[PDB]
């Protein structure tokens, strides 16, 4: 019978060894969900841009065979609809509403504030200091990093951040009861439904000001969208920003000579980051669709109603596409097609300018603050996510 899908990793850093030899041998195959329902798997950079751009295929949840992973997934598709689940042409429609706070324009004016935030938080950690132990940072600067911009840019004060960010955190947890999570969940929807009512009365230079301005005063969408496009801003990258450092940082220490290189010039950071989000694709399971018609992709015929998952992971590790695709080398020579680890097509990460950014400001900045940072406990103890998760780090003992 067809296998249990996801996958779980080879190993904490490893993707799941079942993409390669469907690569080489079954590269559109059928796998089982949670609740015994197939879908179809693809496998090959090819085959994944191809189910990323098909305007035959769609993401709206409430069609027959919408490949749910769990329970939870199920339960949630049954909410209104934000863009991310939305075809055209709702998707940019309402996608479009804030898109102009990511654009490549936006993100680079937006850098000395994002240095600043850097800059701020690591001075924290060096006045923390290690001096009896050492210290997460996850904790200390791989959570608040990415947690401070994306709130500050929705319109939080910052007096603010500390308490909202630890409360997101909570929210995703794996140690969290789900009493906990679910109280953590509705503290942020309820602080920010309080912040669309300010904004509605006073609105200042912010992402929720500008809904409130331009599209719930006009009638366009209502309060209630508002509060739920932010909301979706806030958590849809958020847990994959801090993986996506702490995996950085890992990544280095198994690396010592590409570290080396990184500390004697910071400049290399824009290249370590794209070797970093092809080789760790900590979001893999959100290219996912469903066939409104049959078509066919590769030897395989996907009849309507019948769903489909991407894995832009996989694609990442093709060596039809990239050579070498199982070491990690920021210093390879990128061939022409585009890594996959923000997606691709009309549904390609709206953040991924500003992500970039983010990873660019921390590797060109992290080691000329801390030359002397060192994962604190061997690297095959590190706490990463488990197995059956997106790959990331929980925790990551340093000292400096
Ligand atoms: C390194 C960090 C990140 C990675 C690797 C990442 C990856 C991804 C991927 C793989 C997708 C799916 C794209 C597709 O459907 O083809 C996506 C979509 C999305 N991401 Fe991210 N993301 C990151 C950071 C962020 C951040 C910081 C935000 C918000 C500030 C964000 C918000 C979104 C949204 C809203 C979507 C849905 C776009 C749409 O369907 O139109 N992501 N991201």
């Amino acid at each position: 019978g067809a296998p249990s899908f996801p996958f779980s990793r080879a190993s904490g850093p490893e993707p799941p060894a079942e993409f390669a030899k469907l690569r080489a041998t079954n590269p559109v195959s059928q796998v089982k969900l949670f609740d015994g329902s197939l879908a179809w798997l693809v496998t090959k950079h090819k085959d994944v841009c191809f189910v990323a751009t098909s305007e035959k295929l769609s993401k709206v949840r409430t069609r027959q065979g919408f490949p749910e992973l769990s329970a939870s997934g199920k339960q949630a598709a049954k909410a209104k609809p934000t863009f991310v689940d939305m075809d055209p042409p709702e998707h940019m429609h309402q996608r479009s509403m804030v898109e102009p706070t990511f654009t490549p324009e936006a993100v680079k004016n937006l850098q000395p504030y994002i240095q600043r935030t850097v800059d701020d938080l690591l001075e924290q950690m060096k006045q923390k200091g290690c001096a009896n132990g050492p210290v997460d940072l996850v904790k200390e600067f791989a959570l608040p990093v990415p947690s401070y911009i994306i709130y500050t840019l929705l319109g939080v004060p910052f007096n603010d951040l500390e308490y909202l960010t630890q409360q997101n955190a909570i929210r995703t947890n794996g140690s969290s009861t789900a009493r906990e999570a679910s109280a953590a969940n509705q503290e942020l929807l309820d602080y920010l439904a309080i912040l669309v009512e300010q904004r509605l009365v006073e609105p200042k230079d912010d992402i929720i000001s500008k809904l409130c301005t331009e599209q719930v005063k006009p009638g366009n969408i209502d309060k209630s969208d508002a509060v739920q496009i932010a909301f979706l801003l806030l958590v849809a990258g958020n847990a994959t920003m801090v993986n996506m450092i702490a995996l950085g940082v890992a990544t280095l220490a198994q690396h010592p000579d590409q570290l080396a290189q990184l500390k004697a010039n910071p400049s290399l950071a824009p290249q370590f980051v794209e070797e970093l989000c092809r080789y760790h694709t900590a979001s893999a399971l959100a290219i996912k669709r469903t066939a409104k018609e049959d078509v066919m992709i590769g030897d395989k015929l996907v009849r309507a109603n019948e769903g489909i998952i991407a894995s832009n992971q996989s694609a990442n590790r093709d060596e039809e596409v990239f050579e070498n695709p199982d070491e990690f080398n920021m210093n390879r020579k990128w061939p022409p097609q585009d890594p996959l680890g923000f997606g691709f097509g009309d549904h390609r990460c709206i953040a991924e300018h500003l992500a970039k950014a983010e990873l660019t400001t921390v590797f060109s900045t992290l080691y000329q603050k801390f030359p002397d940072l060192k994962v604190a406990v061997p690297l095959g103890k590190i706490n990463y996510t488990p197995l059956n998760r997106d790959v990331g780090i929980v925790d990551l003992p340093v000292i400096f």
